[PDB]
């Protein structure tokens, strides 16, 4: 019952904790509490190691004790908050934060945590405010600084940008050198000028967080299959994602599990999130050989057991370091071969991952040192899209002529042909080097369509055919607006709907604004200045970034009307309105990935400049697969030149649009059947290699 004794125990456990011996520390803390139970400091310490080990429910118990013993303990309130946050009790976490701030107005950590809550809930201006307050109270505060840095990045606040990037590097450099966990998230490292080494290290450090959380389970190594006998000659492939539902990932690969060859493969889909009722989740469950809902097995131990009992040979990680990931499953290694795929544009940096599925364009062998996994190449690009299936109505288009452009007033529809054949005089414009663009002339009918658009009407009727206003698809068929269903009506899309000029080159970029940096905007200003008859089309993504971007745009000499903003739209509208643009200017810092497949499906030429990171090379990979090497810039000047040519030489622009318009169908880019077959071949290399007794090595065909 001696406090001086218990205190000595506490001091000793801190020692064991800094040596990285988490397990012995817990034993010492527990000894201190057995001696002197009213020991606030011991409860608080034991709580944060229990939190590290993912034993949240029990850590919460000890934080509460620490609070009862010392009601002035703002540090304990703030930590207990983090625990509740991790338990998905954000209401209770918020209470813990504000209460710490009430007790100690100058307690920086609580302000930083309060900010994070806002940052997660999309309230960026509020998060930015609380971070700034935390930094005023505690100027040397890496976590706060780096998160604020990301907030500023999100809304395009480039105040002291150059100096900011320099301090981020200095922070990561100092933390890595002192063997601490870097304040920069692995997913965000792709945005800052860190060395390839630093990025991988960050990733690794983060991957190790899973280890304390699984070591606690005390699980033995799993015995993996050495053959395919128990699976009747079938390779068992497990796809693990928290995004089987209305999420970009499903928009890319939902068709794949059903395209696997049942003779050689047995597809197991492991959902980390619960059913959201969308068709995406419905399709994958219906076409996968087995669909397992792991969201109902919260214990990573019991969940990995499930995977192992299914007998998976190749386990595929589609989350990496994104929201909803449960990499503890991979840390446990329930499969002999575990690969990174599609969902995360980076390296896990962790031992528990063997391959990263990619291609020679995205990840050339000379930069194989930015990954920790062995490279596994797909023949063309590793990127795939399900556009051919989700938006087949965009396979053909038709225009209306107002005195011929291919992107001023556009009609799409599965029944578009039958409607045209009902019209009196339709001119059929040929595309050279089997393809044509029907042109509806300015008639009484063509006037009624314009009319519906100008008056903001939902829809009209022409010769019994249903003509829909592209702005109101969600009132006509919400499932069709989200991409879950193919539209059953003919849709009209115009530049007037979005305030785009009818007589100008339209450069577009439909990415989140965080992908844009000062150097990129400067590049785009140079283009707009060299092509005076043009505008830049961007999205309010988020809206608060618009005033910031516009502000810098005018510092570069661009009048307001040069950049035109639109609101974020439903999937189908988003993809469809891409048809309106003449050219898409890709962001070099982090390319449009899904967004890249989007603009390409509309037959819109995309100009890109491949960097060194995987994230910055996906666009070029897409383009080479498509067959457009002349849209790939080697440097900033060639990028600006390529865009200035497409903008000023109208025949060259017509020729390239015609290329993308044809090749998006003829190339293997949107071919999910071929892609799946290539993927299967890649798997079999992986398996043959492992069965032959070898350890993972690069897979270049
Ligand atoms: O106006 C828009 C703009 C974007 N998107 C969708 O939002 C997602 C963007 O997510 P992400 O930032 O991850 O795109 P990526 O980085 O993969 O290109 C994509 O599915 C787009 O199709 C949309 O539905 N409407």
């Amino acid at each position: 019952s001696c406090p001086t004794h218990a205190d000595s125990l506490n001091n000793l456990a801190n020692i064991k904790r800094e040596q990285g011996n988490i397990e012995e520390a817990v034993r010492l803390y527990r000894k201190a509490l057995e001696v002197f139970p009213e020991f606030a400091a011991a409860h608080s310490n034991l709580a944060s190691v229990l939190q590290q080990q993912g034993k949240l429910q029990e850590a919460l118990m000890h934080y509460k004790e620490a609070i009862r013993i010392s009601p002035t303990f703002a540090d304990a309130y703030s930590n207990m908050g983090n625990t509740l946050k991790e338990m998905q009790d954000v209401q209770g976490a918020l209470q813990c934060y504000t209460r710490a701030i009430q007790i100690n107005p100058a307690f920086a950590d609580a302000h930083s945590n309060l900010a994070s809550i806002h940052k997660d809930s999309g309230n960026i201006p509020e998060a930015i405010a609380s971070y700034r307050t935390a930094l005023k109270l505690k100027p040397d505060f890496p976590d706060a600084y780096c998160n604020l840095a990301h907030c500023l990045q999100i809304v395009c606040d480039w105040t002291d940008y150059d100096e900011r990037m320099k301090k981020l590097v200095s922070i990561v450099a100092d933390q890595l050198e002192k063997n601490r966990l870097p304040s920069v998230h692995p997913h965000h490292s792709m945005l800052y000028p860190l060395s390839h080494g630093f990025r991988k290290a960050i990733a690794e450090r983060h991957g190790n967080l899973c280890l304390d959380k699984i070591n606690v389970l005390h699980k033995p190594p799993y015995e993996h299959p050495k053959d395919l006998k128990l699976s009747d000659g079938r390779l068992r492939v497990g796809y693990v994602s928290s995004d089987f539902g209305n999420h970009p990932t499903s928009h890319l690969m939902q068709s794949i599990p059903g395209m696997h060859n049942p003779d050689k493969f047995e597809v197991f889909c492991y959902a980390l999130s619960p059913d959201d009722g969308t068709n995406f989740r419905v399709k994958v469950m219906a076409e996968a050989n087995h669909f397992i809902d792991l969201s109902q097995i919260p214990c990573n131990g019991k969940a990995a057991d499930r995977i192992h009992q299914d007998g998976i040979h190749i386990l595929v990680n589609m989350n990496g370091y994104t929201k909803g990931a449960r990499n503890e499953l991979f840390a446990l290694r329930p499969a002999p071969i575990q690969a990174m795929w599609l969902g995360y544009p980076g390296t896990s940096g962790a031992l528990f991952m063997d391959y990263i599925i990619t291609d020679q364009e995205t990840s050339p062998a000379e930069v194989a040192e930015q990954y920790s996994e062995k490279l596994a190449y797909m023949p063309h690009t590793f990127f795939i899209g399900d556009h051919a299936n989700m938006f087949p109505h965009l396979k053909k288009k038709a225009v209306i002529d107002f005195k011929i452009y291919d992107n001023r007033i556009v009609l799409n529809g599965i029944d578009l042909k039958a409607f045209l054949d009902s019209l009196p005089d339709v001119k059929i414009v040929k595309m050279k080097c089997a393809l044509n663009m029907p042109v509806i002339p300015m008639n009484t009918i063509a006037e009624a369509v314009i009319e519906m658009i100008n008056r903001g009407q939902i829809q009209i009727t022409i010769n019994g055919f249903s003509i829909s206003n592209g702005l109101a698809t969600t009132q006509i068929n919400n499932k069709a607006a989200t991409g879950e269903e193919v539209p059953r009506t003919i849709i009209v899309t115009t530049r007037s709907q979005y305030g785009l000029p009818e007589d100008a080159i339209v450069y577009c970029n439909f990415n989140q604004l965080y992908k844009i940096d000062p150097s990129t905007l400067q590049m785009w200003a140079n283009i707009l200045k060299r092509v005076p008859n043009s505008v830049l089309w961007l999205l309010r993504f988020p809206a608060v970034g618009e005033p910031n971007i516009q502000q810098y745009a005018q510092n570069m000499g661009l009048p307001q009307n040069r950049i035109i903003f639109s609101p974020v739209a439903p999937k189908e509208e988003h993809v469809r309105r891409g048809q309106l643009a003449d050219v898409c200017l890709d962001t070099p810092l982090c390319n449009g990935h899904t967004t890249g497949m989007d603009v390409l499906w509309a037959g819109t030429p995309m100009v890109t400049m491949p960097g060194e990171t995987l994230a910055s090379r996906v666009a070029a990979s897409q383009l080479t697969c498509l067959g457009c090497l002349e849209l790939i810039a080697k440097n900033r000047q060639e990028y600006e030149d390529i865009a200035v040519k497409l903008g000023t030489d109208l025949e060259y622009l017509k020729k390239v649009r015609g290329k993308v318009w044809k090749q998006r169908i003829s190339s293997p880019l949107f071919n999910t059947k071929q892609y799946t077959m290539e993927l299967e071949r890649l798997y079999l290399q992986m398996w043959e290699h492992y069965a032959a007794g070898n350890k993972p090595d690069h897979m270049i065909k």
